[PDB]
């Protein structure tokens, strides 16, 4: 099953991705020219140690600056065991970076082992990744073996495993490309939850930060730690303050107790202002754009009816006209901004026949011309049919007027006055209009809406083209 | 009438959801399938329903907080009947929504009462429901009859109640969306109001909060409510500066008096810091999203005019032609975005006349040749002109030119130059170029704009294929 | 001169929104219908008034908040002369707008004095400018002529006179409108500055605020006056750290000297943290439009770019094609986005013969075969001329390859690659594919672009269609 | 050299500006029509020139306020070599702004040294120029030689020296124009960094007035610096609490130690908060600007998808219909915005035929008659094949249906059913339908796809067109 994990698996985003199963299957064969030294990015062995290492660096990047900061021995057999376990872990993954394929834009994935990935990891981000995955902390302590400056030295020693942060990055971003090719995450929540791990991770970080720099100097007299007195205070009260006090600073609220005194304290300050006040822009601006898609379909259409506001405004239609077609496009759209013809062109021909289908087939059905008609023909019909909705009082239809399209109803009460019988009101389903198909003369009766109506609309020459299509009809 | 207020009864809102009257009492009848056990969504019960459920459940998510946190006792008979009387109005609406239709995406409203809305409650919102209309807090005191301790729990177990937020958002979320099919309310003014209330409401229970961890701790010393020597002030100071405390964490000010001492002040400081940076960041983002389309016209237009001096910029053309075309774009569109084609077009053909009638149909009836017409030649006419504005000194028609459009002048003062008078003056209403309608030839004079002027071009191919449609005239 | 005041004269907005003259001296007839008491919204008078009004209701919005509540004696005898004047000047306004016509969505000025006018301010915001305009403050002085509290109530009744903020805000929005006709101020611009002044008059009035409550409480032991000792401050050093206690609010800041200890103001410092919020989310908001509304153009070539990007990823294009696109769009649009055939479309025939005489009548003069032409046939073949961009390397026209079009270089070295000679380098200026014109045949040269090479392409299909309209050319 | 350095160098930005060499070498002669005393704006002399001032006016701009107000004597040795030094240089770029040509919007470079470049500095910039090149505090001290007033003036004439922020702010704009054209920088990261840059340098100027007010008052005793005792502190701990205190007003977060008891102290807090303010809203502005334009591709695509959603809301289709094109859309836009039609147009017809060989050459060469094809006429029929996606289930032809287009297969598995053989899957490079080109009558079989299936579809009437063309073939 070794081969298998290291092969990109026909799964939704691989047959997504690749066309389909034969060019899966070609890149499958692709990765077994190399041997058992090949990884493909999008290989399910990829994506279960890059689950591993995530979990692993949030631990990590969330337990590392405490344990540094807070905790005065970190040669203790515990602190010694987490620290070489997950740098073995991290170490591996360095090992296996230099044998996984790299997704690359406008290409492949870069799978040639000694050259195409070995020569670009070196290049690019193997020192970051070097520099975090060994213990420098370690091999300075066992090569120095006064003791304070030691003890102070491998204190930032051990924060260059803060640099795993480029792997959480990195790795978040490309499984989160992958996921969006699987499914439809929107963007702007994806993105906001970047943040909001970056930001709480900063946060954290500019806790430590804040007792890290006043430790390092052995709790200098005006330090917030003495001056607040919390130089002996447990590592929980140590650890909440330094977050409330960083917090504070990045929400851009106040301080801890007092402004800072000590000039380490009034730029370690400074730092966490600046760090702090650029992620809450960020925020706010993250917040924006997820506020914006969230009500884009909304927004869009009212942008659409106030430029019809501004054909009215500019013609200077008098206010009756105005709110008839306001009335016309609450009742046309019904809030909906869509181009049919743009949607319905993207979509392929039987998608096309069922959305037609569905919309129209019972109306025209009913019409005996097109009841005995061969579905085939049904269907050309039922294309070209148009909708239309006439507001009340209007005419659809006029007497003496040619006749070049006939309306099927799909809604609306409508009525037919005349000079003979002057008193036929149609209702949903029904059909007027049907002799002007083949006489090509003049309507002898009018037509006029009695409610909104909502009708579908076939014209003469349009029945003229499909009838062409199928003669014998 | 009960049967009628459990029915969508014919309404604005009802006719344009669902078709109109005969499919309005289509759905009615779908209602009278079940028994007196099936409400619609839109009914109007629903909605009375609602409207009173909405009033009672701010207030009790207003008087509730406060009841618990700052009053001591809570089992006194007002705050029981109080408590007893909502429970009762909140467990009907438990009941109800049992037999509830409920709106469906791509669907019509669930109506089937024994699984389809029953089975849909239990696997959704049933438990939270549940919890927050049964009185836990009473139905714990009555199975325990150290009593301080049983006074701490019913405070934290009678804020479950709190819960009723689920059924304030669901239902406010609901009547929302039928007030948008009712109405047409800016969807910014909608969002950014019902932050507002959410912004308050939380700003209230966070104020609350302030005070209802240090009770729970007997007011423990290092408490802001100990520190400032508040313990024993009226329910208004210690509510109004708990309110002060979180609004200041919330907008992100400072705080009340100091910065936390107590490790539950320190971490309930951060959670209402933490809750606050986050409202205010989409109050921030609701409030760009209002402003950007309250100026929407407007600023679609700037995009439109930069676009046309990006085109000028990579022609480079001269400032002098540079200043003509922008005072052609402020003559022409006059600040207003608008496309006429696709306006017109949206419209039905009642509208599309009324309009062209309005715009045209004063200056093509002077026209004598237009005066005698059928009026429904002139409507085929009058949608054939073209508006043109001419800017000052332009010739609009040029002597020896072929003539392929004639020109009616709703405004400005033009001047027809000739060899023969050489001086005519045509203003608002005039028409000219009308020779070139049937004689195919060669324009005999020079028409210079001599102020703006906009006019209406009936192109001489237009006229001859309305003139197709209608023979004798 | 009278009646030439209150009529609207001819003017660029009078031109720009009545259509012209003949218009404008048709409106100022309909004002001369009634006598002495109609002025025209648009009105040089009205304009003459606003201006007079905004200076005094600026001055007044600012000196009379400060007058009641930094000075103890408003009965003196300057302070008596500055409300009287103001009030007298208000007064008229308030006589006038009964007689000035209000412009109308919609619709023309109402003018009819009797009850078009008089009957809509009586019925809109008659009381708010009476109770502003009215001296209230002095009727209670003479009517009540225990003094402490007359006292008291004055100071309140004389704050009815900051509701002339209605005729501020009405009369800056009138006028700003008339001035968008008249200028192109951009949008975001002049919304900004209303904010920018609205947020300028809140916090100086929460200044004042937050040392009138204070004061109507004869100075209470914990109000932030006493304890910061500032009862008997100088107004100056009262009225500063008012501002600067409203402003830190406002801004969010802080406080002025510590947290609010009385109700009174843990109130007002919440009314004035709220004001203050929603002020700067405004403020935020409407920055964030300015700053898009900026960089449009910009930005949308980035988005029209990156749509191109789209297209290459999803059909894969190597990396090598990616960037000759990428070089094509850099050299042919040149970073700016515009729409050549709508921009054209709008501009009228005038303005389209100007701009296509500009950007193609020196190539096309040099060319023999146009050179005797009549400027009427040239001018009709320049609009054919369709501009094309061929990168270096790039074949313009292949041997022996059916020639469908003609080529004028306006920029770059071409090369005409041939059999015979096989060496000509084209340059600036230079036509070439000119024998693909009458003889519909093979071309027997194959041109190279050397280096990008700006053309003009005229189709042998497109140059048969002009020559067709002009018979002898 | 000196005549090269002063001309347009041919560059890519001169040759994407100015047409081509021969335009260039054009532009370079007109230069050379003025001897000596003409530098053109884009010469590399003006390049040189404007990296050495912008290095020399940033450090100047942060090390002249801190001179003056951190250090009293500025009549050392060291710091007149440096204010002599700087004032040197910044004199001769006055006299080099007056001979160099200057860009013109909507024309050339203005060249002519006497009048078009001189009289234009003089009427614009000369003045604000003038003060800060010219040491007016040595001017002051030499001329007026009781001595501590003439050291306060000093310190505020030596602050005219900051106008250089106009050349600053000048030179930056000119040559990020440059770079646009010369390379494609977003223009949301060059805006954030031009305010990232001002933003850095409002707060070094506010700190530094934050301790001159004071210092040129003699340290009154209520200022911040007297109350904090930092009369005497170092020039590091005066400028650190300086900067924290001005930083904290911008980001709006406190003060430095206390709130503001001064009159001088208050206002100039007051200044800071207003101008920290409006940067950290134009900051939030430009953020959400960067943000916005980042993901505007994924935004666009989702912004149509919402649009098919509301297309079919409005057609209330039913849920499973609705899921069938949301995965027709996932499979055939793959999550990318693209117009192909407009993005073909804009490219040139070598990039055309490029793109359409690429995507389709493999397939249509393995169909036996396109395979002898001339490559003219491949290419031709290349451009016809149009994209379509079959969904799995989907009938791509209908057994006895006319047969209007054959079709290509990409990509996946299709299945012919018919009723002789009635088992063939064509897989990836299959084609089918092509009877179906020179028959005109009905398909003998029926194409089911059997899994989604991308295919290239060519209509009968677009192969009869292209036929038409070649006339063999
Ligand atoms: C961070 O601040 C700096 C910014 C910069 C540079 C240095 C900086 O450090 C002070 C490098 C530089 O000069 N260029 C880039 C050098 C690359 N070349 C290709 C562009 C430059 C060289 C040249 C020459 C030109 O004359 C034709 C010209 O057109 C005006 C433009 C240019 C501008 C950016
Ligand atoms: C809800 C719909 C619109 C889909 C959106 C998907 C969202 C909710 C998912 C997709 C990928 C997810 C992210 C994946 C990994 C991380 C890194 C971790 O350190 C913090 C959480 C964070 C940042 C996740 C937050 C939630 C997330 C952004
Ligand atoms: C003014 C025009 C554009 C129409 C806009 C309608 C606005 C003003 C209306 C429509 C529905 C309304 C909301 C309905 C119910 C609630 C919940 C309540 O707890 C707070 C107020 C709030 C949130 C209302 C605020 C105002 C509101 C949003
Ligand atoms: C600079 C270009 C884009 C044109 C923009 C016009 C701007 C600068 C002008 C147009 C109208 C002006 C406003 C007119 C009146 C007032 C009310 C006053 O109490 C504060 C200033 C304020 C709000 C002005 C600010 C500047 C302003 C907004
Ligand atoms: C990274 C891609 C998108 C290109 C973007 C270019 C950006 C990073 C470059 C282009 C020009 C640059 C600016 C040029 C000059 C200055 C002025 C200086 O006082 C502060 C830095 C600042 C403001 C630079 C910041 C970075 C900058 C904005």
């Amino acid at each position: 099953q070794f081969t298998s994990m290291l092969q990109p698996g026909v799964n939704k985003f691989s047959l997504r991705m690749f066309g389909s199963q034969k060019a899966v299957e070609k890149e499958q064969e692709r990765v077994k020219t190399a041997g058992f030294w090949i990884i493909h990015p999008y290989s399910d062995f990829r994506f279960y140690w890059d689950l591993i290492m995530l979990i692993m660096m949030v631990g990590n990047l969330v337990i590392i600056p405490v344990g540094i900061t807070f905790f005065t021995e970190q040669t203790t057999t515990p602190w010694i065991i987490f620290n070489v376990a997950s740098d073995t872990v991290f170490l591996l993954d360095l090992i296996m970076n230099f044998r996984t394929g790299t997704v690359n834009e406008d290409s492949s994935e870069i799978i040639l082992d000694p050259k195409v990935i070995k020569m670009n990891y070196l290049k690019s981000w193997f020192v970051v990744d070097f520099i975090s995955s060994i213990p420098v902390d370690y091999i300075f302590l066992i090569v120095e073996k006064r003791a304070l400056r030691i003890v102070r030295f491998t204190k930032i020693l051990s924060l260059l495993r803060l640099l795993r942060l480029s792997r959480l990055i990195r790795y978040i971003h490309q499984w989160e490309e992958i996921f969006h090719m699987t499914y439809d995450l929107a963007s702007a929540v994806v993105r906001i939850f970047n943040l909001i791990g970056m930001m709480l991770l900063l946060c954290h970080w500019d806790g430590c930060l804040q007792f890290l720099v006043p430790l390092l100097q052995d709790f200098p007299p005006d330090c917030w730690v003495s001056l607040n007195e919390m130089v002996n205070d447990s590592w929980g009260k140590q650890y909440s303050y330094a977050l409330f006090k960083a917090m504070s600073h990045m929400l851009c609220i106040g301080y801890g107790a007092q402004a800072p005194v000590s000039m380490s304290d009034l730029w370690i300050t400074m730092l966490s202002m600046i760090v702090g006040a650029t992620c809450y822009a960020m925020f706010v601006g993250h917040a924006t754009a997820l506020i914006q898609s969230l009500d884009s379909s909304r927004r869009q259409y009212q942008e659409k009816y106030k430029q019809v506001e501004q054909y009215m405004s500019f013609h200077k239609l008098p206010a009756d006209m105005r709110q008839k077609i306001h009335d016309y496009y609450e009742h046309r759209y019904q809030g909906k901004i869509f181009d049919e013809e743009n949607i319905l062109n993207e979509l392929n021909d039987p998608l096309r026949e069922e959305i037609v289908n569905f919309n129209c087939r019972k109306l025209v059905a009913t019409m005996p011309l097109f009841a005995n008609a061969d579905p085939n023909f049904v269907t050309a019909m039922l294309s070209k049919l148009r909708f239309e909705v006439f507001q009340p009082g209007d005419y659809i239809i006029r007497e003496g007027a040619v006749g070049k399209k006939m309306y099927f109803i799909q809604h609306g009460v409508a009525g037919v006055i005349t000079k003979s019988s002057k008193e036929m009101k149609l209702t949903d389903g029904s059909y007027f209009g049907e002799i002007c198909l083949l006489t090509k003369g003049r309507r002898t009766a009018s037509v006029r809406a009695d409610t909104y109506c909502r009708l579908y609309s076939l014209s003469v020459d349009n029945f003229n083209e499909v009838l062409e299509e199928y003669p014998m009809m």
